[PDB]
């Protein structure tokens, strides 16, 4: 059934919650209820549904496919190279996901979004918060018109990974390929992916770890999701909060 938990010791006085889901018997196990409903920007988490667009879309088509570097200046050193898909999901490389999205027309994007029931499915403000100064490295996904929730996001996790959406089971497998973590525990199988956000009409931080979980034949989908004021807390901050839940409560 649904259960009310109190991991709040892994969160060490951080603000936020947790959902983790069982979908063979229908475990909801719910850490902040008003939280795990409310909607925010998705940021880097959405690079999850991006890249099963690109596949799809044909824009990709493999762990290796590059998207054409063209030799823009960036600071962090592993953004200026021909990277891979790979290499681009774990960098969160902005622009790798910016070319490619722009490859992809806007009535594409929206059906999918629909069918995934992804949030509010808002891609109205394509190029994003342009008020930030960034330019180029925005888009609607990161703090911008599109929004879901963490329990929305485990929805949308079960559905790819269950296998009830429509995309291709080669391009699922690539997903979990380049999302698998390494815990330091063979014992169970930990996939995810990060997101970092400032909420500025809210002073709030956008702090996520989506993801899902593998032990002993039972799959658990997940959102972990921090709004604390403190802009110290990330996500690779979040992520380890996940970790630490996960040691205590699901291995
Ligand atoms: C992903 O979450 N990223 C972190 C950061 N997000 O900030 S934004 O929502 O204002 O765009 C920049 C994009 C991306 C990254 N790691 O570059
Ligand atoms: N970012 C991670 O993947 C985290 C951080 C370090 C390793 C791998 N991992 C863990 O869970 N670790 O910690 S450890 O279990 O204490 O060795």
């Amino acid at each position: 059934s649904v259960n009310i938990v109190d991991y709040s010791d892994c969160f060490e006085g951080i603000s936020g919650g947790a959902i983790f889901c069982n979908t063979k018997n229908k475990e909801y196990n719910i850490y902040n209820k008003e939280l795990i409903e409310t909607r925010r920007s998705p940021c880097s988490t959405f690079k999850i549904v991006s890249t099963l667009i690109g596949l799809e879309k044909g824009v990709i088509n493999s762990k290796e496919s590059v998207m054409g570097y063209d030799g823009t200046d960036y600071p962090n050193k592993n953004w200026n190279k021909n990277l891979s898909l790979e290499e681009a999901f774990k960098e969160s490389c902005v622009w790798y996901y910016k070319k490619l999205i722009n490859k992809v027309d806007a009535k594409s994007v929206q059906n999918i979004l629909d069918d995934l029931k992804y949030g509010n499915c808002d891609i109205s403000e394509w190029e994003g918060d342009l008020k930030n100064g960034k330019g180029h490295l925005n888009g609607f996904w990161l703090e911008s018109s599109l929004q879901i929730s963490p329990k929305e996001q485990v929805q949308t996790m079960a559905k790819i990974f269950e296998g009830d959406t429509n995309f291709k089971k080669e391009h699922i497998n690539i997903l979990r390929d380049i999302m698998a973590i390494d815990v330091n525990d063979a014992n169970i199988n930990v996939y995810g992916k990060t997101g970092t956000g400032f909420d500025e009409k809210n002073k709030r931080v956008d702090a996520w770890f989506v993801g899902m979980l593998e032990r002993e034949g039972d799959t658990y989908y997940f959102a972990i999701k921090s709004d604390d004021s403190n802009k110290e807390i990330t996500g690779p901050k979040v992520k380890e909060i996940a970790i630490n839940i996960i040691k205590k409560y699901y291995s």
